[PDB]
């Protein structure tokens, strides 16, 4: 009954538990969990985890986002929003990070994850890096140091996974 039994994990912190593989392949096995996407201002869900989330919804993730976006506005860094989980999960938790190729303040990651704490279980990649250029070490202290709900946190990456695991 319990799927960590089937994955690739280590136990981080008492709240903080690091995966390697697929956010959601892992959220599908907690139907009360919220899944974090990484998204941008305007929620345009092109690529990275994002494009494989909408992927999963058939394009309703996106649809959604869009009329998001013309009915409150597009989104500042360091903001999030919860919509709808499609099925994906409970719900999905859109969280702007900082894109250090911008030179936006990486410290707004601090807002991020405090944003995660609101919900009872969240699923999530390490905010900002990947296209957005935070270093994954980086993105890991802030969600260890601002978590305070069990957060399921996961890399696709064999690499990051043991550069973040093995000390």
């Amino acid at each position: 009954m319990d799927p960590l039994s089937n994955f690739e994990h280590k136990v981080i912190t008492e709240c903080v538990t690091i995966v390697l593989g697929d956010a959601i392949q892992v959220a599908k096995c907690y139907g009360e969990s919220v899944l974090v996407n990484a998204a941008n201002t305007h929620l345009k869900h092109g690529g990275g985890i994002a494009g494989a989330i909408n992927a999963a919804s058939k394009g309703a993730v996106q649809k959604e986002s869009d009329e998001y976006i013309l009915a409150k506005g597009p989104l500042q860094v360091g903001d999030s929003v919860l919509l709808q989980g499609h099925s994906l999960a409970k719900n999905i938790l859109h969280v702007v990070g900082p894109d250090a190729r911008a030179k936006q303040d990486v410290s707004l990651l601090s807002k991020c994850y405090k944003a995660m704490n609101a919900y009872p279980l969240v699923v999530t990649p390490l905010v900002s890096a990947g296209i957005f250029g935070v270093k994954p070490a980086v993105s890991f202290d802030y969600l260890i140091r601002e978590a305070k709900t069990r957060v399921l946190v996961v890399v696709n990456s064999q690499d990051v996974y043991k550069s973040l695991t093995i000390v």
